[PDB]
């Protein structure tokens, strides 16, 4: 579990979105596992606007933050689940690091701000859904 709160927005993994998220839907993309809903209270998360390939992510399954090197956002194959059929997930970044289902929603950050959230993982790898291209989250 986990979300990004920037201004009047809440960014969550689309497969973990609530009924309230869908009733206050702004934008969603199955191919990226993202859903953005509107909020009444103000959010203060700063979104990074950069091409950083190093950062720190929160791992709930370990109650620890870990430094990582991660790849550039790309289309990566992801296996089937109770949420999606087998497909290519776009805007996805992989890092060598620990993750387990339950870790989705953990924030990845660089010195510039929020880079994205945990969305996939397995076999010593962790995948992050990038949010840096969503320029409209700030305006
Ligand atoms: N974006 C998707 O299609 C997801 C949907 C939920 C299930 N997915 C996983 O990757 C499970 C998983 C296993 C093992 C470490 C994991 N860390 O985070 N998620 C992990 C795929
Ligand atoms: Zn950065």
């Amino acid at each position: 579990s986990g979300a990004i709160y920037v201004g009047n927005y809440r960014v969550v993994n689309r497969h973990l979105a609530t009924h309230n998220d869908w009733a206050n839907l702004v934008w969603e993309d199955s191919s990226r596992d993202l859903l953005v809903s509107s909020t009444t209270a103000q959010g203060c998360d700063t979104i990074a606007r950069c091409d950083c390939q190093t950062g720190v992510y929160y791992c709930s399954s370990r109650r620890k933050h870990y430094p990582v090197s991660f790849s550039k956002p790309s289309l990566i194959f992801v296996e089937a689940s109770e949420y999606y059929p087998a497909r290519y997930q776009s805007h996805l970044m992989l890092a060598v690091g620990h993750s387990e289902p339950g870790d989705c929603g953990g924030i990845l950050r660089c010195q510039h701000g929020v880079v994205g959230i945990v969305s996939t993982g397995g076999n010593g790898l962790v995948g992050f859904a990038d949010v840096r291209d969503l320029l409209w989250l700030d305006e």
